[PDB]
């Protein structure tokens, strides 16, 4: 009978409504590309908007465990992060003491390995080379969007060469991880570091993953808490456990593979030649294009993708020579290979205007835009 | 829509998540929540938090974040803000780098070189005169005030005339009453602090979070520098609690929630503990549980079994060990949110009062009596439903 309880956002504030609906517009009627974001299901949006927020100013932080420990089939787990960068902050003040020497991947003395100017694949021989040179007390393999396999097995070796551990950070493939189509690195790394949102389709957060009891009670001690944020965690992981899930992460994949076969073929390169993920690292040189440029003007035509430097690149950083772009969004909202090849179409159509307009054409992205509009609305969400 | 995924509730979805749901319900429906920095959102706020803004920022200005900015300024008749901070402890952490520099003395209150400064042994009140004195003799770069759960009103004039007198700038948390100051019932650290920080939640019934006001514009800079992925539908949810805390039905739930706080304290005065300060000035009671010879512990624990929440809390200058205590701190607002009026918090009170009796004979504790308490609590709560 008491509105504050009873009324709703959309009857009480007119103003926070109509912002929350213009972003849904903003999902509803554009193509997102960005390769970390995604659509999470009503039921997470449940969670995240429970009374579970009433609380520590739990069965939900239990459930969570058991269904994350099932999912990745890990001994131990902490999913009290608030998030992925918060994860695997705890693990290195868990695993490593100051001063100490951390080699890790870039696309405590900080060392970076990398990938082959000539191959664009990952240095292996090299990041022994460097660790057996460096003597790190830990080594951290993914992290970077990183759109080939990573070899899980051969870290490890290179790992116990020189007396370190492995850290992985699967932030950027934990669905494809889940959903078996990416080696688990629980089954190589002493610790394992994720983001519950992204390709796990979860709230913003973080969790840990070991097989080892005495580095999880250390993980445990160095890692809120969000009640309703860990029921949302919850509640992906139950999503991520199911068939369903398997089917999305295929099409993910299939979808990738599908975009990517377009834009090569109209003629773009991509990083690595292609990818085994849902990640797709567009090197935009052919077409004499610029990152910030080109996702400029996919934007006005209402798709939407991050400037990406590529490796080694030619051009300084406010530039970049790439896009990055990932398929788990569309996926998400229904898109199959022949919506994903149409983006294609589209994103093409923009790089044409472009390479004779880079400043933009308005004409071709507000056609573009509009098709865009089309093609969304044939796919709706929420 | 057509697909479960965006068709169905969690209620529908997933049985497990949903009955953990329901049971924390459940809790909230059926006990009194008198934990001070507790309190029970709106329908609105937990809309906010369970919307599509969900979904921006993944790798980490915008409409909802400059709402809530324009409205906790006006709130706070503040020249700037900042509303970014995910707890109030990282909107204390980022004003510290901003203002102190490493090694630094600081001089905070408690109930960088950290020096502390509390309430008189003698009035049990600050003593300004004692902490000019300790302000004069440790030269602190940085005082802050607020920050503990203190009773009484803070006199932020003289807390700048402290700071001014040793060249110090002078940072307020107001987390503990943030509300109260809001519906201007407690003078306004905005006009006082170089830098005032607080959280969204407690006693402003927002999502947990924190926020940054000042006056000053190069100290806004600074604070914006410390400070900088954002959760915008929490940034959303602080948008509508501000709006919420602007209305002139806040000034009246803040209304009653002092002087509930009063009728609670009252009876429990006659009930034969003591307050710390001898009362409040707030939505706090810090109960003294000594002439019972009671402790905070067994207390806490008891009244929990009986269906009320509170925690133990150390007394100034307390004989017994933290984990012990010889107090309790209770605070009014999340009752006052569910629509209890000073009747039903003198009802609270007596309740209390009745599980203080029995833990004078049994210290480890009494069923019977937490048990009975426990249907009396039920069916207060029952008459004040919430959601």
């Amino acid at each position: 009978a008491n509105p504050f309880f009873s009324q709703s956002l959309a009857e009480r504030d007119a103003s926070v409504r109509g912002a929350i609906l213009k972003e849904l517009e903003r999902q509803q009627s554009q193509v997102e590309l960005i390769a970390s974001e995604n659509i999470v299901s009503r039921a997470v949006l449940d969670a995240q908007g429970s009374v579970l927020t009433n609380k520590y100013a739990d069965e939900v932080e239990a459930l969570a465990i058991e269904r994350v420990k099932r999912l990745f089939n890990a001994g131990h787990a902490n999913v009290q992060p608030h998030s992925g960068a918060q994860a695997n902050g705890a693990v290195m003040l868990a695993l490593a003491k100051p001063g100490d020497t951390v080699l890790g991947m870039s696309l405590f003395n900080a060392l970076q390995y990398g990938v082959s100017r000539d191959t664009m694949l990952i240095d292996y021989d090299q990041v022994e080379a460097l660790a057996q040179q460096h003597k790190p007390s830990l080594i951290i393999a993914g992290f970077s969007a990183y759109p080939r396999k990573l070899d899980f097995a051969r870290f490890r070796a290179i790992a116990d060469s020189v007396g370190a551990k492995l850290m992985v950070d699967m932030a950027h493939i934990a669905g494809v991880i889940a959903a078996g189509r990416h080696a688990n690195p629980v089954e190589h790394a002493h610790v394992v570091t994720s983001t519950t949102h992204k390709t796990l389709r979860g709230p913003r957060g973080g969790f840990v993953l070991t097989n080892d009891e005495e580095i999880a009670k250390k993980i445990n001690s160095a890692v809120g808490p969000l009640m309703h944020v860990i029921a949302g965690k919850a509640v992906a992981f139950g999503e991520a456990l199911t068939d369903d899930f398997k089917t999305y992460i295929d099409r993910v994949l299939a979808n990738a593979q599908a975009l990517g076969d377009v834009l090569k073929a109209g003629g773009v390169d991509l990083v690595t030649g292609g990818t085994d993920n849902h990640l797709l690292l567009v090197d935009l040189r052919p077409k004499g294009l610029k990152g910030a440029q080109v996702e400029q003007a996919l934007e006005r035509a209402g798709i939407t993708c991050n400037k990406n430097g590529i490796p080694f690149d030619p051009e300084k950083p406010t530039i970049t020579s790439g896009i990055r772009l990932g398929t788990p969004a569309g996926t998400t909202r229904g898109f199959g290979a022949a919506e994903f090849r149409e983006v294609g179409r589209l994103i093409l159509e923009v790089f044409e205007a472009l390479r004779t307009n880079p400043e933009g054409d308005h004409a071709t992205e507000q056609r573009v835009r509009r098709e865009i509009f089309a093609l969304c609305e044939r796919f709706p969400i929420y």
